[PDB]
């Protein structure tokens, strides 16, 4: 689940988007981009059913050494016209297609192969649904969730680790559960909304009067992985030994705060660091744990001005809910803005459907095309 | 000299200059040398640095790089490495290179002290720089670093944007930093060093006694300008605004076409709707590839800022000609601040007439300034 | 006309316009659509092809590619990708894209089929594209193609080997192939019609009814000739061998300077022992940054051969001008066939004057006048 | 790892993108060579760099699985000594002076001799076996050996240590065919080696690691009894062989019909050849013999076959071979307990899709591109001491 951090896994932006991108770039130098490039779409899209199929020996792995596992057939000709009649990207004539808008026709493929269905859906809390830290204050999206609830199962997983505290996470999702009471209320659909705490630790459900309460331990305990007390704590202190070299190493003005199986450093009143500097300790971080032959489930992201590291996964939630829900991979889905290699949403790749998103509004279109279905 | 050379290249790669050093602290990244006393390729790469200066047309560094800028000076690279590695250690990661944004502030702080032979004029660019977009200038810390240089030098402040002569609506986008001035810039005879010039080069403006802007008349200045008559200034425009009409049919916009004496210019409007990026970038290239088409050589800029597209029949790279030919001061002498240093944007044209230093935000122009003013 | 520059990235990639095929395959190739349909990507190059030969200075494939030449012919770029396809198969490959010489053999075909209007001129570089480097010629079957096409237009061997003025040391070059013109190019007058271009552009030669060649007089075609007096020829010559007097010293070269009226070269010592590729390539770009420092303007030219460099006052692109001018033949109707046309080679300055035809050996000649033949 | 795992990886776990870069290692530091060129500073002083480089290698010689030169380069071999890299680059280029170009920066094949320079001179702790490719490493391809020079120093270095030659050629266990193919070799033993008694330290090893032979006191080649060596080897069921083989038979007729070739295939015991038709020889494209052997392993694995086999490309020839050179060295190791520290070996054919490849595994690898090339490693080995 993780261990690969290789160097060209970092300098290089995307394996599978970058594959697409350097195509059309050819396309677009070709003069031929604005004609039926049907014939070029459906071989692009021949591979992916051939990936889907055999994903260890595909003609895909061939040319992309490192790519995921596809859950589903990606239609990916009729992404690209969607896309395109709306934005007529195939129109200019001197600059080429973005990384970002193939970003973005990947994400309405992995949208359209839902015509199965879907039965589970999950949001990075922070920064998908409101901006670092802030609270949810943005209305509209919240009747598109509650809409969805109706349809389907709706989970929150999002790193930030409140303890078990219920009361806190109310403030976080007040306005969420304001929505709820007015309409989900009257549904049956109320109960199967969910929200996870840490990347994997902390699991909430929704009662009858719109509030968010804390789940027994013994209803999913045995469907998390268990890992031994000290074997956690153990992580932490290998990151607090590590993170006051890289605040003596490069001087700066943060700290470190230490929790109950989380621990990361926080600027201090804020005086921003440099985002390099985060990435390179990750790094440190990870390569500590190997050299530590740690084997438990972690994540150390960089997200924002902060760096963190829990000894949850945001993958390991999305694999308990499936277990505990009776759902398939096929059909989940996630939604995030850390798709990096060091970012926590990356994992959610091995084990269900992703969309890439940079700010909350792109989940408004997210969920509006995915409605409209 | 018309910048003309619209190139895929130009578009496709960044900076040449600083993705050449980037590379070789890449390389010394990997060799797991950069630690150690890497003066040995510190002191060539300013030994090309400074034969750069004399032979631009013939020198090992245009051989490597082609399309490099001039050197108006010679660039101490390894003191500015020296001096941004003690305050920040990039030298001591281990799993990430140096990046792109690092070696942009050490190109700045290494024009910075080639400036030993002083520095006679500071042009400053309005939005994005001193304050953020479509914002007035609320900025009591910036103000009062600038009013330390106004004592030793001359400053401007050269803008993309436009009020048709209107000396009291430029006041407005900069109200606290005349009043500033208004404190401790009037006693001495530095009031009358500060400058103004709006549109692009068309609007020239200073300051009065009393601390508010005054605007200078058009026949004291204007023979300096490049003669563009009345009747080609219109036709660029009348170009442009063809070639936005098209824009705003081929793609799905909800646009207005701004239009202005000398100027035009691409404004959504809120229900603002946000234009794509890559779009400005693509009406960019379809007006300029355009004007070409009619063999117009007058001096024009069109540019895509921030989440507008403006076309003005002035040049940012003028303006500052202008002002050196005023004061009459050499190019080596003169420095530009700005944020639109890419193919697309305005401040770039700069540095074919002056010492130029990359900036993202007000943020770094303070930054930029106190380290300038410790000479 | 003059020669233009070059940037260590051009040096890299050998051809920019083989090479943006090359990419735009690669991509045909990776997203596994190679071996399908593929005319609409076919087409529109072409489409670009052909607006490039309309207006060359504002082009797309101009705008992409900055150093494109000038097309002489519309090249039917589809025909033959088809037609070298068929041969070859290489579009049935799965796990490896077409090479950079696979399109250079279709950039070859796409020239030949533009020439439906017909030919008037047709060249060959001696040494490399007639017989291996150093040797008498020796081949009847490429003997009949020459043969036979000395009847439909005209025939000039263009070499930069010097052996001054005397037409009894190129015969010994072109002993086989005189001795075949005798037996089938006499009974008519064809044997007019074929020259041979002493020292890229030095010397001119005739033959003449006894299968031999003769001096052409030097007034009936010096007035072509770009005049260059005693004293530029001496500075070219005696800048260049102060040079390789230093290249021999810094890499301990076993060879030696030979000096010629209009030429000099290094040569190796008899033994034959090898020299390295990498210094002959450096000893160009040595030479080349030299002359252009002395200011000189005269039409030089610094090769890179196999296994010997050489300087020459004159290059093949003046000497197809000169025989041009002579045979008042327009530059749509000449066509060149040479082995080295990187930019340290003596073939490339014909891009901008006639047509070419890039190849490696004697074999892949046979294969261009075969599929010229057969029109 | 096991053998058996890099076999697996090898014959399984190629990439467009690492088939590119002939070498990752050669790769990264022609980069860094190129930057330094690139910066101007590469004719002054650079042990600043150079010794950096070298202490990464120190370091992946103790660390082969979690070292920043595994982090840099993903793919790295094991390195089985301690290469002095700045000694090599000082000797290679105080010869050649390339750090005087000014224009023209190093090239791969530059890189490749520093490396191999850089091979030789760690085997300071001695060397005890030395192995060579045959085909155009011994001498050109399809020839026979008819070079004085070579068997001087082969001769000389046979009195001091174990001698084979590990060849793709496959005579079934003709020991008189493979003595044509060496007999001026054998001739120059016979004058100067029957003496001492290193004529018993020099082995051939056929097929690929088929078939063995030692040298007999009359100078002459004789077979090795397999009850002296088939258990080193991993043993393969004879119904996995022909399925191997037929496997891949049927690969180069559709390689045929799809490309118009005049080839034809060559079908042994334990081996199938793609040879070309006669000229009254005709040419096989080298994208062609390259794009067969991707296609005869693609499809191996697709019937998944485990058992270690080889499709490699001879230059003019396309062979697979159920065997492999690492397989033939690994015998002779077990023969003569002979550790991989003290082995090396010469070849040609060093590629991925290549003969000698998976030596890099078992073995010191020299990637030597003529038999001119070959005398220049010998000659500098036998400087050594
Ligand atoms: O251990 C935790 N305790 C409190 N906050 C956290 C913890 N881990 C991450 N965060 C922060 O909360 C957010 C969680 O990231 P997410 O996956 O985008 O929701 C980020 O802004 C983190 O900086
Ligand atoms: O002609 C003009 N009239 C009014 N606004 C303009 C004009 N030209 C540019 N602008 C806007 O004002 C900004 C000034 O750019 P800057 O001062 O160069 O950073 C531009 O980015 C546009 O948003
Ligand atoms: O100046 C000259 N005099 C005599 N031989 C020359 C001269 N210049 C070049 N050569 C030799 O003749 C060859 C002509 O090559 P070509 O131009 O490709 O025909 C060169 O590669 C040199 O070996
Ligand atoms: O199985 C085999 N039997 C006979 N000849 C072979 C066989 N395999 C490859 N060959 C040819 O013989 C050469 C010997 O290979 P090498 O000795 O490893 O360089 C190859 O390059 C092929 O041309
Ligand atoms: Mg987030
Ligand atoms: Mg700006
Ligand atoms: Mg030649
Ligand atoms: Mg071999």
């Amino acid at each position: 689940w993780n261990s690969r951090y290789s160097y060209n896994q970092l300098k290089n932006k995307d394996s599978l988007i970058m594959f697409l991108v350097e195509i059309f770039r050819s396309l677009f130098v070709s003069n031929c981009i604005d004609k039926n490039i049907d014939n070029v779409l459906l071989s692009i899209e021949e591979m992916f059913i051939d990936h889907y199929y055999n994903p260890q020996h595909s003609r895909l792995k061939y040319l992309i050494d490192d790519v995921g596992i596809f859950f589903t057939k990606l239609p990916i000709t009729k992404a690209f016209h969607t896309y395109n009649k709306k934005y007529r990207i195939t129109k200019r004539l001197y600059a080429p297609p973005t990384f970002n808008e193939v970003r973005h026709i990947l994400n309405l493929a992995q949208i359209l192969s839902l015509e199965e269905g879907l039965d589970l859906l999950t949001f990075d809390a922070n920064e998908t649904l409101y901006p670092d830290g802030h609270d949810f204050n943005d209305e509209v999206l919240a009747s598109y969730i509650s809409c969805l609830l109706k349809k389907m199962n709706i989970a929150i997983v999002t790193a930030a680790s409140y303890n078990n505290d219920a009361e806190k996470y109310q403030k976080r999702l007040e306005n969420l559960l304001k929505y709820f009471s007015k309409h989900n209320i009257k549904d049956g659909s109320y109960k199967n909304f969910y929200v996870m705490g840490g990347e994997s630790n902390y699991l909430f459900k929704c009662n009858e009067e719109a509030t968010l309460y804390s789940v027994p331990e013994n209803e999913w305990r045995h469907y998390k992985k268990f890992v031994d007390y000290d074997t956690v704590q153990e992580i932490l202190n290998i990151s607090e030994k590590c993170l006051e070299k890289v605040i003596k190493d490069f001087g700066l003005c943060a700290q470190i705060q230490r929790k109950e199986k989380s621990i990361g450093l926080v600027p201090n009143k804020n005086y921003m660091i440099k985002y390099e500097v985060l990435e390179e300790a990750v790094i440190r971080i990870k390569k500590e744990i190997i050299k530590n032959k740690i084997t438990a489930p972690y994540c150390a992201f960089n997200g924002g001005q902060d760096l963190w590291v829990d000894v949850g996964n945001k993958a390991e939630g999305l694999l308990i809910l499936q277990k505990l829900l009776k759902i398939q991979k096929k059909k989940c889905c996630h939604i995030g803005d850390q798709f990096l290699h060091s970012g926590n949403d990356f994992p959610t790749r091995f084990c269900s459907l992703t969309l890439w998103v940079s700010n909350p509004q792109e989940t408004k279109a997210c969920l509006k095309s995915i409605m409209h279905l």
